[PDB]
């Protein structure tokens, strides 16, 4: 079955396999073509803009439906963009509000 | 406000670099992990994961259509493109890929 233990566990080992390569490939100095290569163009832009909405969810001077006007990002965009950031760890949130309100 | 204008283009390619740049410093500070997945859904990790497979296997050349789309669950559509990007690849990129992936 596709929703098996065996195969999430598979999954997670692919997972891994491609941040270890991504983390390589930094060093390499090789991210840029690999991140071409592993991503469609539509990708990295939402990447790009998904980004920017973590950026103001944590600023918090925007509302939601601003947000929605100004990077042409649906609303239920914004509220799984919202739910990720407060499903993160308290190590990464710190991190990024240093990172992106500075 | 158009997305196809030379001003979006050039957004577009800021905001892109941008997070290429936030995952360089989340590889350095061990925040990676949670970078990724607060950034990607679930289902885009497991593309990855896949997309990671499919550039081995196109790379060995010994897989055949039948067997891409049994083991890895890829039609015949996404490894066409899979392949057009393998294709569009620069060199160094594809001398490091075989040498880290076979
Ligand atoms: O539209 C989607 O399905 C992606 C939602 C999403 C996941 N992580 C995110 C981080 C920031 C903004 C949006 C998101
Ligand atoms: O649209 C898709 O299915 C993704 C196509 C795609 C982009 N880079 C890829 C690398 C390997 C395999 C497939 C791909």
């Amino acid at each position: 079955s596709p929703y098996s233990a065996a195969m999430a566990e598979q999954r997670h080992q692919e997972w891994l396999r491609f941040v270890d390569l991504l983390k390589n490939a930094y060093q390499n100095d090789l991210h840029l073509p690999l991140l071409n290569l592993m991503l469609t163009p539509d990708e990295r832009e939402a990447l790009g803009t998904r980004v920017r909405i973590v950026e103001e969810l944590l600023r918090g001077e925007m509302s939601q439906r601003e947000l929605k006007n100004e990077l042409g990002a649906g609303i239920a965009t914004i509220t799984r963009g919202s739910n990720s950031l407060k499903a993160a760890p308290v190590e990464l949130r710190q991190w990024l509000e240093e990172v992106l309100l500075k």
